[PDB]
């Protein structure tokens, strides 16, 4: 392009041409994406913000001599290797002073953006410099999967030992390199390239090769290798630092992988996911079946499946996801979840409230709906609410939101029935679409595994409590089996305040309350009922027809058929157990609330919860042998003895005005 | 029955004859089931062992009156509560003098075995007896699941409201109680029984109930805590000690939920494990699906799915698979594991080899086989072999074995085709029997989670060092994904040392290679490849099909179709890479190794490295900021000048010669 107004990237630098080609963001130009998401981020926080270029620092990172990741300024386009690193330090709304993350991705025009072993290595350099500081680990997928390749330098020079050089077509029984052949090696130094054994014949020496390694690197196992390590580094990365993925022209193989291993992952629409080759595949199955990659590791699949927690437009939709994400997280491991108060002070009631005699969403309870008069605000912050795996076991909902600024994770159930649409099969030219019916408040495998998925993607890296507004009145197909112990298992690894909130219309019933029941983890979990809440065992119906026969029923009537009526006395019997106030005088809940005045009082039973936790954490450090419970208990005594413990909002008040003079009590120990 | 030659049990206590007419064992009864388990124990390992009634223990255990666990002896029948607990000291071969571990029960003769708040406390108590103890668990599952009811002291005397008691069947307005009724409850002192409102009509006074509490413990939601209480107390046990499960009766609700959470669970035929009552789910169907509870819990259900590991024609059988597998466990938490030599000593050869023309079970390089021309042996000790999960995942075998005494976890890859055969569906009376091939070496959704489950199940509780013998050519199903990351995370998690060793005929390419690669864990893991052996990238197939197209077919052609000979020479010019020679060359394996040689290899190698994984640990009480590396290497730096590091033999000699003299060094320190 001639006679442009400036000068033409692309032309300075090809390979941004041919990553513009592969349908993707040149890697080099993705920090500017990064800075306008981040940019953005700010003119939806506040308008009237002066924003300087110092707000947003991008500093690509390089390995020394030592093979320590050290930052550069250079021109784009002159990475040795197909990974490249950017170490950014960006302010945001929920860190002011400034935020810092890393982000590693694949040069798609360096080699195809294969792994190759140099590639790997360097993976994994960054993500532990990311874990050791306790930074974000972005990762922006674009590549090819494990390199491959032969010892090309012996394709050429290669001979055969015919059994006979008559003819050929008869066969042959092993290969050799002739005593110019091997020279050659010899020559170019290529030497280890190939094991040979020395073997003479009516003719001369024929160096038979029983094995080629080649001089290049990354030609097979190395590769796999490479791959090795960058896995298990990822999976210990989840565990430790906050992990995030955005496939943006596709991602294959190690690639693909690495994608779960992350967890938390966007894709851009036309950017698959592939773990083995589409045409590879076609061989395995005979026939043609697939036309094209997108049909295997679509969004329209990924998505659906749960693979792809989110799905962007593009790539700058991709990084505004991500930045939108990590709002929610701190900015490093161990530190404070970011508080963001907003327009939606804590201060006021709920609007929004389901009725029996009416479907909702439950969603309209999280964030709030919008009436043709007004808005009804609902438990959260308006529009703090960020859904994920939307796409996947639409029967239960989860997302992160803010309680009066406070960040935290959320997971609702989805009481409208679900209508999951199976596509027709490919491998199997008789089966076609299948539709499934959902219903709601009902548990089913992948519901119960979006669940466990959910709390640990919440405990993991980004460290945030969490609310369950527990509403199941049972499950259904084993899978479910398998996967309940995963929700226990997460729920017991859980490091932060967990509430449970049994809504309004909501009920528990069964082993839909023993999945999440306080005494779980004590030490982080409670259990609230709203007063128009049900739990039981069983339900009305269930319970009368086991514990109230006909014979009960019979016995009862005295008015002397008007069996209907009887009957429903029965259900009424029962459903008067299952009420809140029962649970209260069983101890089975911290305490009933009501709708309404809910958000009032989560916000300060959890502002006093991170209070305390904070305390008992900085008291995790004076005498090791000591129970948690003699940790609060020391805490509470610090307490002025007119302070009633029992006063979420004092208690908050009280320690957040003394902060440091507490402090000198932990230093004076 | 009269005249009988002893004393009639079932009349001394009837509890017996009832549970006897469940079709189960007394629960009192099982001590003795063990002794027996026990005492066959011996006979199978050394006949010639006078045998004294002192060499088995059981003391029952009852809460005292602090609640605390005690041991006392009473007569069968007169506990308190559903659940009891036994406390056994058996000597046994792999522990001359002798082992401990607790038996926790359902006394499904006491309220049908169900959960009360009492039986629940117990059970969890138990758990932590034996966590806290280090102690096994094993629970015997016989339930009924969490108990139910109503406050009956309410149902005789409790009033309705009707709109006219002219005519009943117009309805009501609600429920309540008489100056008279209220009177009652005052006079049993049940009056917490119910809330109340005093409100007058144009009679008198009528107490409006708005809640039923009841004055019976274990009517409901005070169910569900207990059973969330045990349940996460189960899922930490497996975490901390060996747990197991014996379906005896049937398993329940909460009861089936145990099985699950104890993982490793052995199903009695004919027993089930419900989640939810059958007749009740033909309620949520609609019309009558399912006749028996068998056909949903059964054996050719669960232990097909994978949650019975193992099944037993009846009780004794169960109580010997138990003991049989705990033959393999350490007598307790952190303990060295129970190393036990029998008549197959180490050294020795290993005689059966598999030949790529011809097929063969895995099993035989395990354990060996039978010929009409004598005994060959395996790898492993002979009929040292206890394989689990059999019914399920037909694809990839796992069990535990000796390696000349040495307690190891094995997996091994199913080479011959699975032919899993799924039932057809009662829930659609069109859908029927649908048969699945489950290709050889070959990973499938199940394949990848039942090796996951493997490896967790050996790390936990178990202890044992852990050999695969990775034999996978790729995979095929999104889940295969998903369940992959649990294959990393459960090797990252691994404590004891691993050993991946790829069989003669065997072969990894691609991720199959990955999710097992050394680097994974390199604390724990090394990867040894057999001089048989092939691994890379991709197959022959794939890489010529990609590195060697036609044009580099003619370029090559100099005998001037003969694209047949040709063809094959690309083959084999790739094949020429994925040998191990390559494998040493890169440094990806510790070394390649002989198959008729590994069994002195590797008993010596894995002897050694326990060894060192010992000090390792003792090491670990001096300086606290000590790399594993910079431990073992002060470790070595113990080792006389002239003892070769790399020679096992010598090293596991020394060090098993000097472990006082070593202890000294500790002590210095
Ligand atoms: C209270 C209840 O105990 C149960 C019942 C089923 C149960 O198993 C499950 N519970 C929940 C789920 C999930 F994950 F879908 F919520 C799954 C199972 Cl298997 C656990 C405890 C009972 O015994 O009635
Ligand atoms: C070496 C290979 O990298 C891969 C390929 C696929 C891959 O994903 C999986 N690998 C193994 C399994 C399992 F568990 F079946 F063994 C599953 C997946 Cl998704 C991981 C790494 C490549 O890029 O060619």
């Amino acid at each position: 392009p001639i006679a442009t107004p400036y000068p033409v990237k692309e032309w300075l630098q090809p390979k941004r041409y041919k990553a513009h080609l592969m349908g993707t963001t040149y890697v080099y130009d993705f920090p500017e994406l990064f800075r306008q998401a981040s940019s953005s981020q700010w003119k939806n926080f506040s308008a009237d913000v002066k924003l300087t270029d110092d707000f947003f620092i991008s500093n690509e990172l390089i390995e020394d001599e030592n093979g320590e990741l050290t930052e550069v300024e250079r021109e784009p386009g002159a990475n040795a290797i197909g990974m490249v690193a950017f170490k950014i330090t960006v302010k945001t709304p929920e860190y002011p002073r400034g935020r810092q993350f890393v982000v590693v991705a694949n040069d798609i025009t360096f080699k195809i953006g294969s792994f190759g072993p140099q590639e790997d290595e360097f993976f994994n350099k960054v993500t532990e410099y990311a874990r050791k500081r306790g930074i974000p680990r972005i990762y922006l997928a674009a590549n090819s999967g494990a390199r491959i390749g032969m010892a090309e330098e012996i394709v050429p020079l290669f001979q055969v030992a015919w059994n006979d050089a008559a003819n050929p077509d008869k066969g042959f029984q092993y290969l050799y390199l002739t005593s110019e052949g091997m020279e050659t090696l010899k020559k170019f130094d290529k030497e280890n390239s190939v094991l040979t054994e020395r073997t003479v014949i009516n003719g001369e020496e024929r160096f038979v090769i029983k094995t080629i390694i080649g001089s290049e690197d990354g030609l097979g196992v190395e590769c796999l290798r490479g791959s090795g390590l960058i896995a298990g580094a990822t999976s210990r990365a989840y565990h430790d630092i906050f992990t995030i993925t955005l496939v943006t022209c596709r991602s294959v193989g190690i690639g693909a992988y690495l994608v779960r291993l992350g967890q938390r992952a966007i894709q851009v629409e036309g950017q698959p996911i592939i773990l083995t080759g589409a045409p590879a595949i076609n061989k395995m199955l005979g026939r043609e079946v697939y036309t094209s990659n997108l049909q295997l590791g679509g969004t329209q699949i990924m998505y659906n499946n749960g693979v792809s927690h989110l799905t962007a437009v593009d790539d700058l939709a991709g990084v505004e996801k991500i930045v939108e994400w990590m709002s929610y997280v701190p900015a490093k491991r161990n530190m404070p979840v970011p508080i963001l108060e907003t327009k939606d002070t804590w201060d006021r009631p709920v609007d929004f409230t389901p009725t029996n005699d009416e479907t909702y969403d439950v969603r309209w309870m999280i964030e709030g709906r919008e009436t043709e008069s007004g808005f009804e605000y609902g438990l959260f912050d308006k529009g703090s609410f960020f859904e994920t795996l939307s796409g996947w076991a639409k029967g239960v909902v989860v997302g992160r939101a803010r309680l009066g600024g406070i960040p935290l994770g959320v997971i609702g159930v989805e009481t409208r029935t679900v209508e999951n649409l199976i596509p027709a099969d490919p491998a199997n030219p008789n089966s076609a679409e299948t539709l499934i019916q959902e219903p709601g408040q009902v548990w089913h495998p992948n519901s119960a595994f979006k669940t466990a998925q959910a709390i640990n993607d919440f405990n993991n890296g980004e460290q945030l409590p969490m609310m369950i507004l527990a509403n199941w009145r049972g499950f259904s197909g084993n899978e479910v089996l398998k996967y309940g112990s995963f929700i226990v298992d997460a729920l017991v690894d859980y490091k932060q305040p967990i509430i449970i909130y049994i809504p309004p219309t909501g009920e528990l019933r069964g082993g839909s309350w023993v999945v999440v029941d306080p005494t779980i983890n004590a030490d982080q979990m409670e259990m609230y009922a709203d007063v128009n809440a049900r739990a039981g065992v069983l339900e009305p119906q269930g319970m009368v027809g086991i514990k109230f026969r006909r014979e009960k029923l019979l016995d009862t009537m005295n008015r002397l058929e008007l069996l209907p009526i009887y009957g429903q006395i029965s259900l009424q019997f029962a459903d008067l157990h299952d009420r809140s106030s029962r649970m209260v005088a069983k101890g089975v809940i911290s305490k009933e609330l009501e709708w309404t005045e809910a958000r009032r009082f989560f916000f300060w039973r959890l502002r006093r919860r991170l209070n305390e936790e904070y305390l008992i954490k900085r008291l995790s450090h004076q005498v090791g042998e000591a129970s948690r419970l003699e940790k609060i208990a020391r805490i509470r005594s610090w307490y002025p003895a007119s302070v009633d413990h029992e006063d979420d909002r004092q208690v908050a008040t009280w320690i957040e005005e003394n902060y440091k003079t507490l402090d000198d009590k932990l230093k004076g120990l």
